[PDB]
DNA sequence: AAATTTTACTTTTGGTTACATATTTTG
DNA sequence: AAAATATGTAACCAAAAGTAAAATTTC
């Protein structure tokens, strides 16, 4: 259904998005990687899993399509793209979506 | 049966459509395209598939007979054809019908 | 004639590249 | 300290999709 965060609400069902209840279009590629991030609150997503999730392809350290797509999303979702609040970078792993009053997930192991 | 989206009822058997419960003519070609999308909720249809279910032909890589049917269909079903809600486009895959809800 | 497919042009989209900045290593 | 590695993002441009107008068909 609908997911809110900041001034935005995003309808995973229909790919509609609104800022302060005003429609704002998302391209298909933007919905895809935006959804994957949001579908998985607080879960750090590798570029692998993100490329798998959004486009059904395999990724590589060659490519920057994710990072560019992420950049375009931040400029249209983060108040400041420079210091992002919702679409955060986890260094050396990828990107994460953190809701308000939340911190990204840390994994425990054995 | 009838599938309902927006101010529209498309009866898949009776094979006609109503806007606002008003009779709405469709050519066969447009109906064919419609039922293909409508019968597969949220399942993006490639153009390949799209010609099967609707036109009984396979598709070459660069003819665009489907795209123009979609243009014409939105023109008559979308509140705003410019930003469509029921007949959406999926970039590099095809088109999909996202039902109401 | 009506219906529809293909042309021929326009706009959009998303990737790669190129180079700047940032972080962890000591290659 | 450099050096190797990761990330940001602007800009360029091929492929993609919207569509009006012109062909072609319509068993």
């Amino acid at each position: 259904a609908v997911i809110a965060f900041g001034k935005f609400k995003l309808n995973l069902g229909t790919r509609e998005m609104f800022r302060e209840d005003e429609p704002m279009p998302l391209t298909s590629g933007e919905f895809a990687v935006l959804k994957a991030l949001v579908s998985h609150p607080r879960e750090p997503l590798s570029r692998d899993k993100l490329m798998n999730l959004a486009r059904g392809r395999e990724y590589s350290a060659m490519e920057r399509s994710i990072d560019v797509q992420i950049s375009r999303l931040r400029r249209m979702v983060e108040e400041d793209p420079a210091h992002p609040r919702y679409i955060q970078t986890v260094w050396g792993l990828g990107y994460v979506f953190v809701p308000d009053g939340s911190k990204a997930l840390e994994h425990h192991h054995h």
